[PDB]
C-alpha cells in the first residue's frame, strides 16, 4: 500500500541553518522511525507558516545521502490565528505494508503539542 | 490504483464552528458518495483562502469516527483575484479500483460553482 | 509504484495568459517526457508564488485532451528571501514503473536554475 507519514518541527529563528538543521533532525526521526529508504517515497510536501523565509525546508533533504532523486515541493501553511508559530510540517507517502494506525508520525521540538496523541 | 478525490466548500463567516462544520460536511459527503474507508486512505490536504484565520480545517477530520490515523495536512489556497472568498478544497488520496472519470467529487455551499 | 513527477517554469507576467500558457507547456514536456497517461495520473499539485494572482495554473490542465478527471489543487509556495519570482511548480503524482533517478522531472524558462543536477 502507499501511506502517508506527518512529521512536524520548530525553529526559535527564521535563520537558514536553524531551518535547515530542525528539518534534517525532522526527516532523520521520521527515516530511522520508519526504517524509511529514498527508494520507497513517492514524494514529500513540506510546509512552513507565513514568517520563515531565510530558506525552503527542502533544501534539508539535500544533506541526506542517496535522497537526491526524492520528489519535493514546499507551501505556505495556512495562517490560522493562535497557529503554532514558526513551525515547519512534512507530509512524506511512502511505498510500505505497516498498517495506517501503526506509522510513526514524528513531531518535535515545540511542535510536540500539536497531536499529543 | 490510488487516485484522489477533490471537494471544495465555502464557509459564510470566518468562525471555528463554522469552518469545521461546513468541513466535516463536505468530508461525510465524500467519504459518502465513494463509499470511502479510513485504512483506504493514504493522506489528506485540506487548503483554505487568505481570508479563513480562525481554525485549521483538519481539526474537523477527527469527528468523523475511524479517522484519527489519516494523515491529514493543510496549506494555502494562492490569492487569484476573481477567486471563490471563503472558501475550503480538499484532496483527499484513496486507494481505489474505480476508473478516474467515476471519482465522486463533491462542490458544495457556493463551491457548487466551481 | 506511485512516483512524484516535478516540474517549474516562470511567467515574465502575471497575467491569465501567461499563466496559462506557461503552465500548458510545463505540463507537455512532462507528460511527454515521462510518457505520462492521464488515468495514470494520481492527482497534482500546482503551487504559485505570491505574486501571481491573474489565474489558477490549474485551469491549464483543462487545456489538455484527456486530462478532464485528472484531480488539481493549488497552493501558495512559501515566500522565500531570494526565491524564484513568478514562479509556478507541478508535483504530478503518478503510477510508474519507472525507477526514482530515471523519472524526468522538467525545469523550464527562469526556473532552469532551481535544481540544475537534474
Ligand atoms: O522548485 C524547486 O525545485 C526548488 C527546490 C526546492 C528544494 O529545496 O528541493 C523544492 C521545492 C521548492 O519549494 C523550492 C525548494 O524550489
Ligand atoms: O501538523 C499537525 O499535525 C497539526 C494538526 C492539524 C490537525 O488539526 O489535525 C493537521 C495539519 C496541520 O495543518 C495543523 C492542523 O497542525
Ligand atoms: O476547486 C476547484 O475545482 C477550482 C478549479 C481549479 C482550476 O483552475 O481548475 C482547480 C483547483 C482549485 O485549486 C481551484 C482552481 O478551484
Amino acid at each position: 500500500m502507499i501511506r502517508g507519514i506527518r512529521g512536524a518541527t520548530t525553529v526559535e529563528r527564521d535563520t537558514e541553518e536553524e531551518i535547515l538543521q530542525k528539518t534534517k533532525q525532522l526527516l532523520e526521526k521520521i527515516i530511522e522511525e520508519n526504517h524509511t529508504k529514498p527508494e520507497d517515497v513517492v514524494q514529500m510536501l513540506l510546509s512552513a507558516t507565513p514568517d520563515l523565509h531565510a530558506v525552503f525546508p527542502a533544501k534539508a533533504v539535500r544533506e541526506l545521502s542517496g535522497w537526491q532523486y526524492v520528489p519535493v515541493t514546499c507551501m505556505q501553511e495556512m495562517d490560522v490565528t493562535g497557529g503554532l508559530k514558526k513551525c515547519i510540517r512534512v507530509m512524506m507517502t511512502v511505498q510500505t505494508d505497516v498498517p495506517q494506525d501503526q506509522i510513526r508520525h514524528v513531531y518535535l521540538e515545540k511542535a510536540v503539542v500539536l497531536r499529543p496523541d
